[PDB]
DNA sequence: AGTAACGGCAAAGTTATGGGTAAAGTCACACTACGTCTTTAATGGGCAGC
């Protein structure tokens, strides 16, 4: 396969139009979510995702806290 | 005799209800409640009269 490739890559082209780097935006742009797709902002502790609590600072708001996001 | 409407057969779908696992959600660990005042009735001493 990899001579069959680069014989590919020879006939057709690159097309750079359709490159894209390895940002952090592409690696945000690939993220699964859950099944519920929703967690429930506990006081101090976070959300819970996967048995694993996780916490940003903007969760400190009371209108948010204990809320699904 | 051909065609559209009606109805039976049946499977397909729809909620519903009692099960299973897996994961989000709660909450107690944070020294700590048992404690005190009031109530009537019976009884048991000393104290006094016979």
């Amino acid at each position: 396969p990899r001579d069959a490739f680069a014989a590919g890559m020879a006939i057709g082209g690159s097309r750079v139009h359709r490159m894209i780097p390895y940002d952090e935006n592409f690696q945000i742009l690939t993220l699964p979510t859950t099944s519920e797709g929703k967690a429930k902002v506990q006081v101090g502790r976070g959300i819970k995702i996967n048995y694993i609590y996780y916490w940003s600072n903007s969760f400190r708001d009371p209108q948010i806290e204990n809320t699904s996001v």
